[PDB]
């Protein structure tokens, strides 16, 4: 099997993209009502592939794709972050500070009970709590510690092996617990509860009757013949604007036989007018009638918005449904109205109302590249506390950069934005590629550590990974009376388990995935910082 | 400036994603009617950034993104490749074999005239003809050559520097020549000529009147009252099918007052029926009426397709427009019909006609990963000819894999496909990232080679890069009577200038970009192979 092993180690792209192809197929497997999922299928396939030969750890593609994934989450959760935090931010910050202290207490108790060594303790924590930087901080701390050189070398060798052994369960077992067992224990369905919580806020509006233009043709003998376009437009009720005879929007032309009288507005109102006047619909071939999206200026005038109907343009909300005239005064700057009608009339009221909103299909390459560059530059930033180095790291820096960038783009919508399909693809493939890389990097060491310290360390790692979640769940749900989706998001952020984000978001759906990411984000930063600090203090205490 | 240089070299992601952000902004600059373009803006910004400090060449991200770009082109050009090759494939293969021999003749003549050394000759060819593997093949050949060790070392040192000096002009000047000067010299507009050539084939159909369902409400006193749904459906002309009273598709129910009579078909025909019966349109809230896309089976029955109208389902082409019944017999297997109507009736005729077609919005992660893995595995393949190693390489292997994968998916459409927006994003960012990486890798050597062999080598490289294009253009347009877009594509493929693909495709537009890529692809492979072989023979001849 030396040929297969040599080929797989020689070509890294082939291995990481053949573990990402069979991994998804394995993830699509459904047993009963339980689906393995893409992340678990990739972490299972990558280990078996990595048993074939030795694979060095690749920090060149995996880290960049993880940065892309974190930026995708931060950009997708941008607009709703403030609204989510105003409702549930202090509860989440009080649940992130309970999981961490509970994990500290449980780990200390188990380590004291089972006389666990310092290196094994730091490896177990780094694996079960799914924090990789713990191994580096522990290496630095054990280097500083005044111990014998042989003991320091022994601990520094023990740390990576225990981390690799425990990390396998700390990604599958914890994810299964907080994704399948947890909703059942809380007597709720993940999808249903997330959708209901998102409906409690203004996230998922009902589908609205879009207001469009129909090119009706006037037949001879109609009562509309002999009357001006302005007269007919005034005679029409709200939600029915005459956009102009033929291709002209002038208000003084008379309706002679053989002319097209384009009518814009809602479907039911247009149908009532059609039944009233016995008009005949014709699929008119004209490119002079359009719907534009206008971002209101800082001092948008109410008079022009009110008189756009008189000018011949239908004003509607961004969704597409026509809005009541009384809503005109309630409108505020930075809100995006939609003007539907003739080109000449829509290009003037837009000129007096604000500026055109950029469509979602166009991709802002400069925006995306600047976001990635700033994410890297911010992840560089760090500082040392009590001789222990900490930093924002790729995850936190990318999350913050995505948040601020999406908030700025939402505030000023005249610039283009990265499409949601692209963001979803990056969110999916970025985390899965990182999981594949780490699984391929650590499979032989895992099977070797099955033989030595095989059972005790694995079981203690499972206990330290599972028990804090249980106690924090009991405290939050039975005493702190949270909502289930917030509990799950706060725990996922506190544990710093990025693998759970993709799976829980895909089970929730795109409707409340922004809510889940918003719940995760504040927990993620505090969990990252405290878990990074968790290793060195444990080493100092135990040894 | 040592702090800035150290930070830029230390963080590679920051540098390559800050040269990709300012690069696009510089590319958006428009002077007169000439736009620099994304690729030239990135190659200009990256050189200035690379002058700050020394940057090692990164073959880890750039090569993978180039593979992604080539796969994106190969997948986008998949379905139309055979149709394009049947019309213009031999002309393209006869223009790829003229550019290469012309370049050989011109390079040999210039090298003999100016007593050009072997290493400088191989570097000039590798730079002007934009083929990087030439430097490696030349290094191997000069290693084999029985020359003095000092002379061999001198040539091996000279090759990279001359390549770096000449490569700057061989990417900007040639692109400008074949993108701006060439259309003007051919008295055609690139966009207009490409659109006309694509219209000559069946690529861009005119927008078609989509056939949909309107939920009309029967009012009291209507002539439709007292008649069965089947009777009304039979009384309706072609293109007007009664999809069922209320939410039931049964053919025997009578039309009582207060019922919704959903009518499916074309807008103008529905409007004529509305004028005939004075029906009132209502935005009915029902999810039981849908349009599905059915891929016909190998033995699709004509009887069921003919009687779908009687059953209550409108059959239409994949575009959306209703089709004539006489077209039913002309339909063939693997063609995708569209069935519009009630859920119960559409889920049965589909069951007897074939299988549902997968929507474009869904992304096939397994398909994409398998494509990338097979591209890498095929790029591994190679062989040696006359002691000179050649291989398919990333470009050719990825192009072939994308072609065959897209053709297979088009043949069997029941499986999902990678979205076109994602393919476009990869095609854009993949090449630009590679350009940024190579420009950052070679800027100090470029400015240094400005001082030594600054003018003569640069001018000879420009001549060898430009003149073969001119003579092959004259031969093709004035004697071989080609079309302009085919000439441009064949030359771009023969020169193996992947940087021109993105810019010419973006100027052409998405309408005929598949035609341009199809014209490029066969030229690309032969150009790659012959340019790879071009170096060693020149070294052997000159020295």
């Amino acid at each position: 099997m030396n040929a297969i092993g040599n080929f797989l180690v020689g070509t890294p792209v082939f291995t990481i993209f053949i573990a990402l192809a069979l991994g998804y197929l394995l993830g699509k497997l459904k047993i009963g009502s339980f689906t393995l999922g893409a992340t678990v299928g990739v972490l299972i396939v990558a280990l078996l592939i990595g048993q074939l030969g030795v694979f060095p750890r690749d920090t060149c593609l995996g880290d960049i794709f993880f940065d892309f994934f974190m930026f995708a989450i931060g950009y997708r959760v941008g607009p709703s972050f403030i609204s989510s935090m105003k409702k549930f931010g202090a509860k989440i910050v009080y649940a992130t500070l309970i999981f961490l202290v509970s994990a500290f207490i449980v780990a200390y108790a188990a380590f004291k009970m089972f006389h666990i060594g310092p290196g094994i303790a730091a490896g177990i924590i780094a694996g079960g709590l799914t924090q990789s930087a713990v191994i580096g901080s522990s290496l630095e701390t054990i280097s500083k510690l005044p111990i014998s050189d042989h003991l320091k070398t022994l601990y520094s060798n023990q740390i990576p092996i225990v981390y690799t052994l425990t990390y396998v369960f700390g990604t599958i077992g914890v994810l299964i617990f907080l994704r399948d067992i947890m909703p059942k224990l809380m007597h709720i369905d993940l999808k249903k509860q997330a959708v209901k919580t998102a409906k409690e806020l203004d996230m998922i509006p009902v589908p609205v009757i879009v207001a469009s233009t129909h090119f009706y043709t006037i037949n001879d003998g109609s009562s509309l013949i002999g009357q001006t376009l302005g007269t007919v437009n005034t005679k029409f009720a709200k939600g029915l604007v005459a956009a102009g005879l033929n291709d002209s929007a002038d208000m003084a032309s008379v309706i002679n036989a053989g002319d097209v009288l384009a009518i814009s507005g809602g479907i039911d109102e247009i149908g009532r007018a059609v039944q009233e006047f016995n008009l005949l619909e014709v699929t008119g071939k004209t490119k002079a009638y359009v719907s534009k999206q206008v971002v209101l200026k800082k001092n948008f005038s109410a008079d022009v918005l009110k008189n756009a109907q008189d000018k011949g343009v239908l004003v509607a909300t961004l969704a597409g449904d026509v809005m009541d005239p009384a809503q005109f005064s309630t409108l505020k700057p930075a809100e995006s109205v939609t003007l539907v009608g003739q080109k000449d009339a829509v290009s003037e009221v837009q000129s007096q109302l604000g500026r055109l909103r950029a469509a979602e299909n166009i991709i802002n390459y400069s925006w995306f590249a600047l976001g990635i560059a700033l994410s890297a530059a911010l992840g560089i930033v760090g500082t040392k506390v009590s001789g222990v180095p900490i930093a924002l790291g790729g995850g936190t820096a990318s999350l913050i950069v995505g948040l601020v960038q999406s908030i700025y783009r939402d505030k000023h919508a005249h610039m283009d934005t990265i499409p949601d399909s692209l963001l979803e693809f990056f969110q999916s493939i970025g985390l899965n590629l990182f999981i594949a890389t780490v699984g391929l990097s650590a499979a032989k060491t895992f099977i070797s550590a099955i033989q030595s310290m095989g059972i005790s360390v694995l079981l203690i790692g499972a206990v330290i990974s599972i028990l804090p979640h249980i106690i924090t769940f009991v405290i939050a749900y039975y005493l702190m009376k949270m909502e289930p989706i917030s509990i799950i998001g706060a725990q996922t952020g506190a544990d710093t388990l990025s693998a759970a984000l993709n799976d829980v978001s895909e089970r929730v759906g795109s409707d409340a995935s922004p809510f889940f990411a918003a719940a995760v984000a504040p927990a993620y930063a505090i969990g990252n910082i405290f878990l990074t600090l968790m290793g060195p203090i444990f080493i100092v205490l135990l040894s």
